[PDB]
């Protein structure tokens, strides 16, 4: 009727909170999926090796996986060695490395909702810390165990070490509970280094809180209605060419913009307060 | 028909308590998600690192997660550097510790909720509290034990201590009743300064009860009809720029307000009840 | 229909007594959570302190929340500090403590619902007169008994006490029952009270009851019409700000109420019989 | 009404997505039919064979499939030995193995789904590598393990070897975790070499992201009208065919295009930043 377009308006305000919400509903429930089924640890001097590829190699794959999907990835490089002076303006030569690590960090939040939870899980860490052959780092595992705790290691994880198994259950809890505490500082200092960066951002904006909403709904309303005309332009030089071809006749030419001004069009933009203009295809139609 | 919103107009003006109860319920149940499934205490030196941190980290993360949400905490500090005297005004010089003090108070909501339901389910407390290894706190704890109270009492969690279970069973009923009660003391004192601010916040207001109720209803509809002529702004003028780079022409002049005028409309609000104004922009319509 | 709303009116028209039969429904339900799920009582010299928590610590928060909820709270306190003698009136220097008394009764009906019920299941008394270390009433409970009653009492409600437990199931029984009688003395006494003091308010009204039945019809309805002034004359200060902004024009002048009309119409109401104002708008417009 | 088509319009954007991952989830499901129900390794010497087949043989059907169901395979290729020199061109000759590579890197990617989830699922790597008879690469399996590890290995999968299970339960764990690390090596150098090429394609474009994204609206709507001018022209040409052949009549002359115009229109197309022309169909209209 009318009240329920009225909470659909509430869903999608807050759409950026949705978004985040089912991508950590997912990445908990796709590890869960191979720590039962596909993970099971050797107990040989591959522990360190195998281990830590269940922790790292998924999340190289969902960073690569956020470049592909990032829209804005390929705005910046499409056409770039054509002429790469419209990427490093001379004017302002550092907006290059600012659009760059946007894209770095808003695709460096799957990977780390990924070590986060494949931490808080502690079977990871639990077959990679086993084999570790290391001088310090071992003694603060086997503290006031048997000899056998420093040759025999490697094969807490899988059981069948014979040093008394009291003392084989509270050495898989001890490395269990070491992965959950670097389980929480992960979460707790990329929260609040991805907040000083967007509270440095904002203060260091060149507009106020009012320019900026209106900037923004200026560009969500400039990709509806390029996805009209294109489509709309598009029809008419399609109907016109497949008619002079069947009839055999001439066409009448068809006015379409010229190649300098679809390069100029396709810039990188930047604030200017004295010519105050919310886009770059806004700026080559007031300025010729 | 014309009862069925009746009762949404009583679930509507009580939309403040639906929210907090709501926040409470979410808490409970995650909780408990924790502490049956993730947390299991070691019986090692780290009992008082790993109990403490699944009492104050998820405590930590949901107050950085408060400074996201908050609407009004990117009003006060975008554009911030650009001129820092709109946010600290010469005449009032302290309502930017006001406001400041009003986001704090109101995102640490959530946190006081996480310690408190975490205390009462004493599961975090018995893990941190047992290995103290202090002077005092731990005659407290072991008072009419045998000697090996002093030297094993961070294994009464995990079981496997060799001091006549019926002390091990009444070791954990002494430390599970001390967080219960500590549980208890900060929902008491947590509610009581919470009440205290807020009426201390309305006995020093600038206006009345029935003034403060026009201002409440115009504030909620300045932003309704904002949302409205940004978005008939956006459609003119994307119309405009779209025509007039396809056809190659040239545009007609689009009336916009100056950056002068975009930054005094983005400024703090204070009440004066010589010129009532009830926003920053009905002080710069009404004063030119 | 029209049947269907000829109940509904009855279940309007006693709107009084739903709201309290769902508060006492609620406070049944919610006590059984905290005596099954929370509460294990210890078996230590903590039992005094751990036993009176659980049954006045949930009272003091709902003693709290009733302040908040209260909507005539804040119409009393608003703006307090500005001018406190407009509720500290001259002729009526005694109707601010009238009407503080109440909000204060009308917020104690929560808190004595939960001592009710908490003493009528009997387990926050038991564990908590189990410690009791006093000369006196320490010879009522054990009466006929060895002489280990007084000095192991404290262990009655976990067991594991050495005197014949038949002894021991007879001393959770005496301990029992007297909650249950304080539980039963404490509903028969506060709906006496509760009687007593609304029959004497009635008893020494300005008014008869027909022309109290038409105060309290104005009441609701000035009510509704202020709801819908003040959202009429919202939408039209709005529309006036938001054009002379974007147009940069200079703005018709809006009449609005003075402030120190403002303040007039938020004072307290008191009824004299020779002028018969039925609020405190109705005085203001009545006299100038 | 309107909102479930605004959401079918998200499920369409995003086509390229919904595509692939159904692709990887047909993959998953069916090589768990092939290694639970039709694969039993037996324990001879035709070891390397019989698991070698059953992880190449699927992804060698799988990339046959792909020339199959790729559109612009038959596009270049129907017609080629009429005139070979319409596609390797006297200006452009290195444009036709840059159309055949685009083939053959689209259709490696289910043979390269297939390998990587046979491999992450070890069987058939450990009845391939279990009979591998090689002086390297055995003594990494057999290191600490009896003499009858060299001799005897192939029986492993089997069961049913004498040289003490313990011994036969970590044979069978350090060759089910080999496979599983060279599963992962393939998707993380996979999917680094998939977007490498890919932003080396768009980095040396042509054209800018804007005129791109006209190219491809175009692209698509000459497919949509080229399907109605064929079926419009079919219509048209039976229904004279057969009137004429029923009433023994002569036929009015039916005007369809050239051979010479039918081949020219089917050539390869390359932009030119001078004559900007979107199709090849485009360029023999323009230029007569
Ligand atoms: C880590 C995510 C960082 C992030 O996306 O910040 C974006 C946004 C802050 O910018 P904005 O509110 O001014 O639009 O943040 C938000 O508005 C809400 C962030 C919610 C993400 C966490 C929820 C799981
Ligand atoms: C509703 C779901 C789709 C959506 O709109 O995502 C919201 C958000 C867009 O905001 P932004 O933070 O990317 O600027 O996108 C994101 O931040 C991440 C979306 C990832 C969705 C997971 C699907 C695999
Ligand atoms: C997994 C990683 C997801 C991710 O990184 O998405 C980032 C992207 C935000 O960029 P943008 O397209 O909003 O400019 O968000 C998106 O737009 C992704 C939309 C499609 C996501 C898959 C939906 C099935
Ligand atoms: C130099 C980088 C500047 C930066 O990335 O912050 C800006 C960005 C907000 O994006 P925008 O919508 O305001 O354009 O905010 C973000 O994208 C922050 C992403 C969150 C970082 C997570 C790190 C794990
Ligand atoms: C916040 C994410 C929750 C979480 O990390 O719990 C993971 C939990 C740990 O299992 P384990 O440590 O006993 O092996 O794994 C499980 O045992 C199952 C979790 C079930 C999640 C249901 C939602
Ligand atoms: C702790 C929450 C404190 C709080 O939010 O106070 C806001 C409000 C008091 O302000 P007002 O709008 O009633 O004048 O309080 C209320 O009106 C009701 C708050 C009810 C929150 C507790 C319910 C779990
Ligand atoms: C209905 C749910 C949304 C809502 O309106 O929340 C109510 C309240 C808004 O009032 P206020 O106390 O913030 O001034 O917001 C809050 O105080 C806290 C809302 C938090 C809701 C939890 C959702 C994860
Ligand atoms: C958890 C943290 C809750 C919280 O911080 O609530 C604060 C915020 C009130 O600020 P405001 O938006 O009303 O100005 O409340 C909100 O408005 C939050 C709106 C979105 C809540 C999440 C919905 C999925
Ligand atoms: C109000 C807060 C309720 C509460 O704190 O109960 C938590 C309860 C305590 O568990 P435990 O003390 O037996 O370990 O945890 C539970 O055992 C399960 C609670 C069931 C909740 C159902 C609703
Ligand atoms: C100096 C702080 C002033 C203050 O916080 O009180 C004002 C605020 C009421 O907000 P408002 O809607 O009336 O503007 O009331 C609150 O936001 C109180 C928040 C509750 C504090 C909870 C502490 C655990
Ligand atoms: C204790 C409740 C005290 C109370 O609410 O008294 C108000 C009302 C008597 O005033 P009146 O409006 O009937 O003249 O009382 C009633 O009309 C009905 C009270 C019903 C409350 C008991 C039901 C559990
Ligand atoms: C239908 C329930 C809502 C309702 O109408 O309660 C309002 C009622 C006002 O009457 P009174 O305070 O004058 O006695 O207040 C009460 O009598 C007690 C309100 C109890 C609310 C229970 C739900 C939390
Ligand atoms: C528990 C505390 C109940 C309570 O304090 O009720 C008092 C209040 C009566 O005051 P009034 O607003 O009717 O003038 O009754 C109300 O108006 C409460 C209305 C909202 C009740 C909560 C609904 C979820
Ligand atoms: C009127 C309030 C009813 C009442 O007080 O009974 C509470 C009852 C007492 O339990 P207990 O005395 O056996 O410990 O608790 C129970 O044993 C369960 C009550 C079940 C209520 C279902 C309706
Ligand atoms: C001096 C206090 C006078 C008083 O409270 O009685 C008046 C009130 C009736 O309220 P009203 O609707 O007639 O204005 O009646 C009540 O509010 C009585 C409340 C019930 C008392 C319960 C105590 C446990
Ligand atoms: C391996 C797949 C390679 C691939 O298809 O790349 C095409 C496309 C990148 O081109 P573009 O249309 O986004 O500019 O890539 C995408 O747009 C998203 C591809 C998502 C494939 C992985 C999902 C399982
Ligand atoms: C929706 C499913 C059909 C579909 O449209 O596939 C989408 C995609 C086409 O985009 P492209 O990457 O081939 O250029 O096609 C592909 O990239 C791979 C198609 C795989 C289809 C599997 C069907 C069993
Ligand atoms: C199995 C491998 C399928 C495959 O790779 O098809 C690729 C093809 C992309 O080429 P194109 O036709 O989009 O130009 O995508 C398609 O066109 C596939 C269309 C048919 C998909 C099968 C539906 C049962
Ligand atoms: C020389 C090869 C050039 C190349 O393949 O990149 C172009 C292609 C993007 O296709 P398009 O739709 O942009 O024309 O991108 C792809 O098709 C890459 C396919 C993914 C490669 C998978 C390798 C395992
Ligand atoms: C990502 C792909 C997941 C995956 O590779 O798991 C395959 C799993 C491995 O079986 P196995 O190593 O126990 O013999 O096979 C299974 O045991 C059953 C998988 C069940 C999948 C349900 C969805």
């Amino acid at each position: 009727m009318d009240a329920f377009q009225g909470i659909l308006k509430f869903f999608l305000n807050q759409k950026t909170v949705i978004g985040y919400s089912f991508m950590a509903l997912l990445t908990v429930g796709s590890e869960r999926l191979f720590s039962v089924v596909a993970f099971k640890c050797p107990c040989s001097t591959e522990n360190m090796t195998y281990g830590l590829v269940f922790l790292f190699a998924p999340a190289w794959v969902l960073l690569i996986l956020g470049f592909f999907l990032n829209n804005r990835s390929w705005r910046l490089f499409t056409g770039c060695c054509v002429n790469p002076r419209k990427i490093f303006p001379r004017g302002h030569s550092c907006r290059f490395f600012y659009v760059l690590g946007q894209i770095t960090l808003s695709s460096l939040v799957a990977p780390v909702m990924w070590l986060s939870v494949a931490l808080l899980n502690g079977t990871f860490y639990e077959c990679a810390m086993s084999g570790t052959r290391s001088s310090g780092l071992l003694e603060l595992i086997c503290k006031g165990k048997p000899k056998e705790c420093w040759e025999e290691l490697h094969k807490v994880s899988c059981g069948k070490t014979s040093m008394l198994p009291t003392v084989n259950e509270e050495l898989k809890l001890s490395l269990q509970a070491q992965s959950q505490i670097l389980g929480w500082c992960l979460i707790c200092s990329a929260s609040f280094f991805s907040l000083l960066t967007t509270c440095y951002a904002r203060c260091r904006s060149k507009v106020s809180y009012l320019q900026l909403s209106f900037w923004k709904t200026y560009a969500q309303k400039e990709k509806e209605q390029l996805e009209n005309t294109f489509l709309d332009y598009a029809n008419k030089l399609s109907e016109r060419n497949l008619k002079c071809f069947f009839e055999n006749k001439r066409p009448d030419p068809f006015p379409m913009p010229t190649f300098a001004a679809w390069e100029a069009a396709s810039e990188l933009h930047s604030f200017h307060q004295s010519q105050q203009h919310y886009s770059t295809l806004h700026r080559v139609v007031d300025n010729g």
